[PDB]
């Protein structure tokens, strides 16, 4: 039967299932107000798929300038065609190489450029905002969003949405690593995986992105999404609670001292945006100083809710599009005040 929720992470991850629910912030705020992530199924039948294919973006936009990031060594590439990283989003043979000849893991690197998604991309802008869940909490005017209704007291986000593209990881090594480092934003934000492209050469790669899901404490819900109904998985997510940072920032200046760093005793590992935990320092922040996360996996049309002040990392299993739009709940403005 159709249902409006179920339960992810063993009961302790609010999982909604008809995004355009009129009801569904009856559901939503118990569960927000407390700190927690949540996530909203479907959004992808909502959108005009024609609209976020990777073919499109290159035909469309393939002559603009970007820079790229290699996700294995953090290497940055310059000034190369905004082709040259959609073209190879699903095809392998057609990826840039490293130095040893393998095909890269890309990241293109802030695209489209600042604030500009609005005017380059005027139709893709409508299709995503009008079909966003939680609208009174999402939408630039919501009754509920405190973004445009602040004084200079608060730290604002910038106008949106902003576009997250980059190819999934493949190999053993590949999963010590991360899309996006480990970090937190001021502002509470949704993220919605407009599409997943799973490739096409070395296609045949199904095993290790089992074990990337298994290794990375994923609940059997989630497994049964997979093997059961045949959803495609983007990305895998580690978020923490808001009131977890500090004691997340004390066991990554140990670890940076182990490791030899020499940062001063203050210094900020979760602002420098230079972390992946992976399994072993997931499962040393559990044993050492008593703090769990949510392991969430977003499939195609999931919308990811992640409250203000809350450190996550994202990890991508396949090549994902993902857009997302910042916004200000009552429930979490206090992370963006500029006092005390
Ligand atoms: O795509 C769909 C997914 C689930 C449903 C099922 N209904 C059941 C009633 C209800 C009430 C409050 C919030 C949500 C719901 C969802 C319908 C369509
Ligand atoms: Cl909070
Ligand atoms: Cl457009
Ligand atoms: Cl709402
Ligand atoms: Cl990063
Ligand atoms: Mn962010």
């Amino acid at each position: 039967s159709m249902t409006s929720h179920s339960w992810l992470c063993d009961g302790r991850l609010l999982c909604l299932h008809d995004p355009s629910n009129k009801n569904n912030w009856k559901i939503f705020r118990e569960c927000w107000k407390q700190g927690q992530p949540v996530l909203v199924s479907g959004v992808h039948k909502k959108l005009k798929s024609e609209l976020w294919k990777p073919e499109a973006f290159s035909q469309e936009f393939g002559d603009q300038d970007v820079d790229l990031v290699n996700c294995r060594n953090c290497a940055i590439i310059s000034d190369v065609k905004v082709r040259d990283f959609w073209d190879g989003f699903e095809i392998i043979c057609k990826r840039l190489r490293s130095e040893d000849g393998q095909p890269m893991v890309l990241k293109l690197k802030d695209w489209p450029p600042g604030e500009d998604f609005r005017d380059m991309m005027p139709t893709r802008f409508e299709d995503l905002m009008e079909n966003l869940p939680l609208p009174e909490y999402t939408k630039r005017d919501g009754r509920l969003n405190l973004a445009s209704r602040l004084p200079s007291y608060f730290v604002r986000p910038d106008l949106g949405p902003k576009m997250y593209n980059a190819y999934g990881l493949i190999t053993a090594e590949d999963r010590r690593v991360g899309t996006t480092n480990l970090h937190l934003d001021v502002s509470d934000a949704v993220n919605v995986m407009v599409y997943v492209g799973i490739p096409i050469g070395e296609g045949a790669h199904d095993e290790e992105v089992l074990k990337t899901i298994d290794e990375g404490d994923a609940d059997e819900v989630t497994k049964e999404r997979i093997h059961d109904h045949k959803e495609k998985p983007g990305a895998l997510w580690h978020i923490y609670a808001a009131k977890d940072a500090e004691k997340i920032r004390e066991l990554l200046r140990k670890v940076g001292e182990e490791q030899g760093q020499e940062n001063p005793p203050d210094h900020d590992p979760i602002h420098d945006q230079s972390w992946y935990l992976d399994q072993t320092l997931r499962k040393r922040l559990y044993e050492e100083y008593g703090v769990q996360g949510w392991a969430i996996v977003q499939f195609l049309g999931d919308a990811v809710f992640i409250p203000a002040g809350a450190p996550h990392q994202v990890h991508n299993l396949y090549s994902c599009i993902k857009v997302a739009e910042d916004f200000v709940s009552p429930e979490h403005v206090k992370h963006c005040f500029r006092l005390t």
